[PDB]
């Protein structure tokens, strides 16, 4: 009941994430569209330097924004990661 | 009759002979449309016109007529956004598909 399950595989998974997530931008967008991130939010994203240093920040966000929304990033990570993914045969070539 | 090779444009070509292809298998178009509009080759317009078309299908053949008639340089560019996009996150799927 004070556990959540969405941030508990979050945190579990921090340096997994940080270390293979190469593109934040189309994340920061999907949170923003979907009213989870504000604008003060992308703002926080963008004054960190390095690729890394903005995946760790997003997780810090989502985490402390809650269940929900830990929920809705993994849902997000999915669909990214499935939505060009027959493609990438004929990509490769 | 002629074919004036610096009107044939190979990204163009690689689009055109793929649009069943890209329509059928791309599942979002949400993170195409805003790095088009991030890199000023999509204007406000053109993400609107698109926002417009109900199905995916419908957005991608929409997209694809835009970024074709916007030329190589904007096809080109699209090829190589696929490419980034489908390696942004591949290496997590074996942990996201479980």
């Amino acid at each position: 009941s004070e556990s959540h399950p969405h941030i508990q595989l979050l945190k579990s998974n921090r340096e997994l994430l940080v270390t293979h997530i190469r593109n934040t931008q189309c994340l920061v967008d999907n949170l923003l569209k979907n009213d989870y991130f504000s604008a003060e939010d992308a703002e926080i994203v963008c004054a960190c330097p390095t690729q890394p240093d903005k995946v760790r920040k997003i997780l810090d966000l989502v985490q402390s924004k809650g269940e929900e929304v830990s929920e809705f990033f993994l849902y997000l990570l999915q669909q990214l990661a499935d939505a060009y993914v027959d493609l990438r045969p004929w990509l490769l070539e």
